[PDB]
Formats: structure tokens, C-alpha cells, sequence
């Protein structure tokens, strides 16, 4: 039934491997570009953020609406902020962040549902890309090389060092059975990562642009 593709390269029934034409990367090539990066992406609504905050808005808001959506925001970065460079396929990071931070937004305090992005849950937007690039960046030096799947392995030691990052998992094994949704054995990075990215925002989502956060001195 048809006769002209010839000959080419062939594999089992297996093939976790990738191909970009020769080119290569690791924590190295993923360092420096985060690095870079991370600190173009604010993390705590500072000074710089806030500015920064409006300059990138008025980018995608080059229309003119004040309400985007994903599709739009997608390509705004994937053309723009190009997140490729470091990151390998991150169409599905922004979607991630674009959706959660959208709902995630009403839940707690309540402004309508709808499906569009406002200042606000723009800034929660931004949150999630940040901390997801810091977990990635973290775990594959804690955990494998070519590898990135996770294990009670690095469970035990990132339930602790994450503990640090500013969540609090507090019940562990219970929560390594949440999370997974597949019932193997393991949870991949953007799985594990999701569960902690979003705490973590669930918890710094106090909006702070105010003076009003440890307390004010001493008593006696």
C-alpha cells in the first residue's frame, strides 16, 4: 500500500530521548538562563516589580483591552519573553499558570467568574512561572541528570529543603498519594512542582503593596 518513503532510523518500543540537531544543555546552559531570567521575573511585588508589573502588561495590552486572555498571552511570551531558550516546550507552563491563576483568583476573595486576566490575577500569573522555574532548577541538581521524575527519594529530602522554599506540606506520604493521579509509583516534576508552586501562592498571595506585615515592635 504505497512505496517511497525508503529507509530511515528505527527504535523499540521505547524512546525516552531527544533530538534538538546537536545541540545539548544541562544545569549549566539551564543555569545561566535562569538566572537571567529569574531576575527579570519579580518574586515579591518590590519596587522594580511593580514597575516592571505595568511595563510588561502594556506589551501584550498592546491592543488595548485591559482583559487578555491565554492564546493571546501564549504567544505574547513564546514570542516575545521567548521562555523556549531555557525552557523545552513551555506553551503548557503559561497555560498552567494563565488557567489556576484566573480561578484561583475569585475563589479566595470573589470578583465573578469569567475567563480573562486582570491586573490582579496577572500578578499571580507571573508567581507561578517564577516558582515553577525555581523547583525545576532545584530538583534536577537534588534528583537525577537525564531524569525527571520524582521518587519518596527526593521526596524525603525535598519534603524538608521545600520547607524552606516558603510552603509547608506538613503531611507528606499522605500528600505524595494526592498528587499522584496515575498510581505507578512516582510523580513527574511538573506534577510534584504544581502541588508546591500553588501553595505557595495560596499562602504569598497577601497582597502586600502595604506596610503591614511582621508585627509592629516590642511590648514590655
Amino acid at each position: 500500500m504505497g512505496c517511497s518513503g525508503s529507509k530511515d532510523t528505527t527504535n523499540s518500543k521505547d524512546g525516552a530521548a531527544s533530538k534538538g540537531g546537536k545541540d545539548g544543555k544541562t544545569t549549566a546552559d539551564r543555569k545561566v538562563a535562569w538566572e537571567r531570567i529569574r531576575c527579570a521575573i519579580p518574586r515579591d511585588k518590590d519596587a522594580e516589580s511593580k514597575s516592571r508589573r505595568i511595563e510588561l502588561f502594556k506589551q501584550f495590552d498592546t491592543n488595548g483591552t485591559g482583559k487578555l486572555g491565554f492564546r493571546e498571552v501564549l504567544d505574547g511570551c513564546y514570542g516575545i519573553l521567548k521562555l523556549d531558550e531555557f525552557t523545552t516546550h513551555l506553551p503548557d507552563i503559561v497555560q498552567r499558570a494563565f488557567d489556576k491563576a484566573k480561578d484561583l483568583g475569585n475563589k479566595v476573595k470573589g470578583v465573578g467568574e469569567e475567563d480573562l486576566v486582570e491586573f490582579l490575577e496577572f500578578r499571580l500569573m507571573l508567581c507561578y512561572i517564577y516558582d515553577i522555574f525555581e523547583l525545576t532548577v532545584m530538583f534536577d541538581t537534588m534528583d537525577k541528570d537525564g531524569s525527571l521524575l520524582l521518587e519518596l527519594q527526593e521526596f524525603k529530602e525535598a519534603l524538608p529543603k521545600l520547607k524552606e522554599w516558603g510552603v509547608d506540606i506538613t503531611d507528606a506520604t499522605t500528600v505524595f498519594n494526592e498528587i499522584d493521579t496515575n498510581g505507578s509509583g512516582v510523580v513527574t516534576f511538573d506534577e510534584f512542582s504544581c502541588w508546591a508552586v500553588t501553595k505557595k501562592l495560596q499562602v504569598c498571595g497577601d497582597p502586600d503593596g502595604e506596610e503591614n506585615g511582621a508585627n509592629e515592635g516590642n511590648l514590655e
